[PDB]
């Protein structure tokens, strides 16, 4: 089988408890734009006009605004035909940025502020925590499967469980991401129809407008986008990288930007060789790789980091045993004992298992509807 | 003029790093020093360019219809009457073509060369000209191999060199000229000192203290920073709304 | 010193484990 | 011989007082050691086997007497100090789980001394 994991940091144990290591981050005043105010070209002036709060609009234009306008509503009338006319131009959190690097250029100074790189760097200890099955099968299986088929029993047996263990050890992974994964479609990344936390494919709010399933699907990618911006914004390491979703997520994918998800074709066109679906299905936007869970339980997408540092994941996995095979028989009617137990251990950045529920910087997780 | 950060780190962390997998420790977190110095450069002439740039969309660049400034990806005058995200996101790029032009213009240089934007613009520029901007598919390929997110996504309409800002306020995108020449810019950043090392310890307990100093200075065109805020011919900055 | 009366079993990480043999009680 | 006087130490009048070490030991069979910072009058009797993992306590050193160094501008005087990194275990008996549970050792108030 494939191994999950690949996308989470790994430093591997010699022994159980037994750690890894992360790289844990360490976590608008213009005077006025208003009756008599003479602009100037360039600057920032700031107003609030009697409805909908407030507007911070730099001059293009040097302009004495209504110095008549006493009355509010006059002079709300006025700045809005100054803007109209383009004399005054509009930019909300930009001018916060722009006072600020004012101030702090003009009285810079050396002083004490030596700063820091924004990160703490941290450890946790984990255990190989194990995971184990048993085969069993019976005798009258194995002889008919070989006096039948030719075939070798408890070989295939063997490779059935060897494949099925790591597929729930796939499945543990995939859960514990979904599980520490913050909410995403919240905040940062909600628009002011929005659902909270919802992608509902036959609303057209959710799906920008889109035109039936062929666009609504790419609204859901631009979600995507969306929480992969976030991501990079609270972690401070980068964009999603990865998408971990449910199967009607993946056909969504699949089904749009040319080449990002296979169906791996020839697998379907020779009759299910090899299915392998424990290997990312693709890439989207050539920017996302992206996997199936195979146990969703219900239709969601998890957005998801990963660096180029073994310390730069939010998950860490450090496998120490892999199939350690079972043998023997039970006696007492001699069926037969064989089967797999493993042992690895995860890693969650603490972001302070308790601190990371609905915590992890690294992940988002949408709940999906519509399709 | 300079800019500086230090590690600040604990003892343990360091032996612990190099005791349990063989990491080198106190040299990686020298590593992320001099990323997080050279990326705070970079954010600072991001934003003296958004100091800097004079307003977009106002002016010889307005739609009769428009709203002054920001391009609202919901309104169908600023798209145009598109349909959908296909024809809007079009939409977006020329009026890139608009400011680009208006720079030419004023400058006297030539159009817009170059774009910085934030994540949901980028998104948006990189949704057009299919392959332009580089998703860094082979990253991805090799799980974020390597993801070196310092540099530009490519280049849009064959056009514009676009750059992500990591460090985006808000929404927008600014476009830019940059001539040959160096000195047809409209802004410099000249270095002197890049990565003086910082060596000691806080005596509290004798933690040890590593990091890194540059100097380099900046420059605008004169334009006549009393004569750069929302000056700077060869920048017009627009603000996005409706992604 | 301190150990002189105790099991040691010196790691060479923290974290880092030790060996009990307790009764089954 | 359960405690050595060092007579000598006396003669010499405290040439070395060596105050860190087992005192000796009783009857014959008990290795005993002074808790120096004992709060109040106490004894505690314990096992050892030769097994490290039969001492049903542990401790486990990674790191001893890491110096520290430098100097503190502000008064400018001189850093000095030391740090160890070692780890204890009980054996379990079910710290939650050791707090006066351990069969290796039991201990008892003195009074009357």
């Amino acid at each position: 089988n494939l191994i999950a994991f690949d996308i989470c940091g790994v430093q591997p144990m010699n022994s159980p408890t037994g750690q890894v290591f992360a790289l844990r981050a360490v976590y608008k005043k213009f005077p006025a734009l208003a009756a008599s105010t003479q602009t100037t070209v360039g600057d920032i002036y700031t107003h609030f006009f009697q409805e909908t709060g407030t507007v911070y609009l730099q001059a293009s234009v040097q302009v004495t605004i209504d110095a008549g306008a006493t009355d509010a509503a006059k002079l709300d009338a006025e700045i809005k035909k100054q803007m109209e006319a383009g004399a005054l131009v509009e930019i909300a959190e930009g001018m916060a940025t722009s006072i600020a690097e004012l101030q702090e250029g003009f009285n810079g100074s050396t002083d004490n502020p030596w700063n820091e790189m924004g990160f703490r760097i941290d450890k946790q200890v984990i255990e190989a925590k194990s995971r184990q099955l048993k085969a069993a099968y019976s005798i009258e299986l194995a002889q008919d499967l070989r006096a039948v088929h030719g075939m070798d029993a408890d070989a295939e047996l063997s490779g059935i469980l060897a494949t099925e263990i790591m597929l729930e050890i796939n499945r543990e992974v995939v859960d514990w991401i979904n599980y520490s994964a913050q909410v995403g479609k919240s905040g940062m990344t909600l628009t002011p129809g929005s659902k909270a936390g919802v992608f509902d494919f036959q609303d057209p709010i959710d799906i920008r407008g889109a035109r039936w399933a062929g666009e609504s699907f790419k609204a859901l990618l631009f979600q995507i986008d969306k929480e992969a911006v976030e991501i990079a914004r609270q972690t401070g390491r980068g964009e999603g990288n990865f998408i971990i979703a449910s199967r009607n997520v993946v056909n969504v994918l699949a089904s749009v930007d040319t080449g990002i998800s296979y169906a791996a074709q020839g697998l379907a066109t020779g009759f299910s060789t090899d299915t392998t679906k424990s290997v990312f299905a693709g890439v989207l936007g050539g920017k996302y790789r992206v996997y199936i869970d195979q146990y969703a339980k219900q239709d969601y997408f998890t957005v998801g980091y990963k660096g180029p540092n073994e310390m730069d994941a939010g998950i860490y996995y450090a496998p120490y045993v892999a199939l350690t095979p079972l043998r023997g028989s039970d006696p007492k009617n001699f069926q037969p004992v064989m089967g797999f137990k493993t042992r690895y251990g995860i890693g969650i950045n603490p972001f302070a298992i308790l601190n990371s529920l609905g915590k992890n910087a690294y992940f988002r997780r949408v709940y999906v509807k519509g399709i």
